[PDB]
């Protein structure tokens, strides 16, 4: 009855907040395994105190000088905890490149994976995909949490459309020529050595919802031409999906990562006050419009190379991490982060071929940045 | 794979509308009978004609009498026609006192009954649910259409609330006092469009709710929802809500309760949502209209309760059409009928246990009428 349950990037705000829900829930989870990267040490050894659990893993090389009495440490060692740790769930919340080979060990062993690394699928794509068995991976994101949960309303023949709702980001409603000259600060995005900037202007680009529209795909075996996005300014409907009936089934929600988390965690099962729900004694209203895609080409771009398909999903989001760390650097204009990834795309014939190993998504990745790093310097 | 329908009320716009669903899907089903009670002879004469089926009942003996072709004619004829013929699915959309019978019929035929005659659940209550198989009743009204639909969102131990929306009729934000002066006109008056109006359908949907679904009454919401695209929702034990929306239309809740559990392609269209759009939700003023608090009250108390709130309403309903009463009488004299029908509580033994019930309750209703 009891699921162990495997945290990794246990410091970060999903990690913590998988841990309070566990905490709260101790009949339903027991925690087997933490991993951080070395910088947050500090924190993961707070965690250990507090859990009692010493399975652990200093997830990098780095503090090399400081883990003595950690049981796994190095370039790769979350792996390895994932490896040699029996569980029922693997909760992947690294961050970034970190993610990938976590992600597949998991896969691996037979556990439920719930899955919050973007990287796992967004670049390693059918790496990813082949080494899971169908429902093995379950998103922790609040979108495609949305939607797995929509698509228990029909069979797999029954599903017409998968919808993602969107804030629209800070420029929702803006003009081509508006956005011009746009800086990072307009966009929300100011300095931190964290992925927050680049995740608050991947919601001013789009490109945010251009990376789960790809995930969209690859999690739930549905055509590109099939997955809409729609502006909801409110946030409360997280996703919806349509019938072939005419029927849509949504799932709504004030915002919380607890909820999907929570199900992500106890799948297929679901867990009793993980998060508030909609008060429907006060008045509210649930606005939708259509995304501006003249404006915001940066989803239509995400069908494009997820339709060349491989690592062409790789060198997307390679690309945009250039682009846009150049765009809060000061160094391009708005427009350019998107106009950049679509001339590294155009230029990436040779990597519609399938990933053979991880070190093809790792080549892709490579060659996407060079590329990107060409476009901005002229420019 | 074909799915032989029997149609109770075919004349009627629900009955017509799965006509057409049948005739868009005809791998999916067959139509082996018809029933109408005769007022629109012209329609169902027509629909003979449309669909082949000659297996049809009329409740109108001089209008049967008019054709002297019809195999069943009188009062039970739609009852004699679904005991009489092979279906998998019978169709109940009768109107009012006509339904229940035929509604008893169908279940003892085990048959999946398609139900669209809300007096079969309301009035016959446990007399009713002693009569059917887990499942067996398949619900053809858009809200508990949208409540099925959402339920598959997870298992019963995880449901916290059923959430009905409801239009709110064309007088939401009106006083007591504004709803003194409306006119039979205003209130689209036809007697679904007044129970709209007046709350009392939704006061009946949540009796049906909980009859259908076997949730307590304090776990069953209502929501105020004017745009009606939102046609239920279910909120889980983790706080997760499911809703289901589609531009209204009935073919989609006829089509589902038919095929169940398999959906129809193209039923119905689904919403645009590459136009801009705008979903209101606003709580009931229950001070105003507490049609729902009032059904609750019936349910909880069960027996034959809620076939005396149903049957108070028919009454008071028909007093303000005649001009006898004022609007905000209606569900007054709801209110005044059940309070003093503390006899009521027993369990229908029978049909004739209902009809007492309807009868006291016609009779309570006319005497305040009587009194106003
Ligand atoms: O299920 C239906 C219905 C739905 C669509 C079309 C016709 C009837 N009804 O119960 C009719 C009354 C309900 C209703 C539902 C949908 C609409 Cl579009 C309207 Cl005007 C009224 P209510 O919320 O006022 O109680
Ligand atoms: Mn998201
Ligand atoms: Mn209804």
């Amino acid at each position: 009855g009891r699921l162990r349950v495997v945290v990794l990037g246990s410091t970060g705000s999903i990690g913590t907040q998988a841990l309070q829900v566990i905490a709260d829930n101790p009949d339903r989870f027991e925690v087997v395994g933490l991993a951080a990267g070395g910088a947050h040490l500090d924190t993961l050894l707070r965690q250990r105190a507090q859990t009692g659990v010493t399975n652990i893993a200093v997830a990098d090389e780095h503090a090399a000088q400081r883990v003595g009495d950690i049981p796994y440490h190095g370039s790769d060692a979350a792996t390895r905890l994932v490896e040699q740790t029996e569980a029922d769930v693997v909760l992947n919340a690294l961050v970034g490149a970190l993610g990938l080979r976590p992600t597949l060990a998991a896969l691996k062993t037979g556990a439920r994976l719930a899955l919050a690394n973007k990287e796992s699928l967004v670049a390693g794509g059918s790496l990813v995909l082949r080494a899971a068995r169908p429902g093995q991976i379950v998103p922790v994101d609040s979108e495609h949490s949305a939607l797995a949960q929509c698509l228990r309303g029909g069979t797999p023949d029954e599903v017409a459309k998968l919808v993602l709702t969107a804030s629209g980001g800070p420029f929702r409603g803006w003009s081509a020529a508006d956005l011009e000259h746009v800086t990072p600060e307009q966009a929300g995005a100011h300095p931190t050595w964290s992925m927050g900037p680049m995740n608050t202007l991947n919601s001013a680009s789009l490109v945010n919802k251009g990376l789960e529209v790809i995930e969209t795909h690859l999690l739930f075996g549905i055509p590109y031409d099939r997955i809409d996005v729609v502006v909801h300014p409110q946030s409360i409907i997280h996703s919806m999906v349509t019938f072939i009936d005419g029927s849509t089934i949504a799932q709504a929600s004030p915002p919380d990562m607890k909820l999907p988390i929570s199900l992500a965690l106890g799948w297929p099962r679901r867990v009793s006050g993980a998060a508030a729900a909609c008060d429907f004694h006060t008045a509210s209203s649930w606005e939708f419009e259509p995304l501006d895609t003249d404006v915001f080409p940066a989803v239509e771009l995400a069908r494009q190379a997820g339709v060349a398909g491989g690592c062409m999903t790789a060198v997307y989001n390679a690309a945009n991490e250039e682009a846009a760390a150049a765009f809060l650097a000061g160094r391009i204009g708005f427009p350019a982060i998107v106009g950049i990834i679509a001339d590294v795309l155009h230029a990436a014939d040779q990597w519609a071929v399938e990933p053979a190993t991880v070190d093809d998504v790792l080549d892709a990745q490579r060659w996407a940045r060079e590329r990107a790093q060409r476009a901005v310097s002229g420019m």
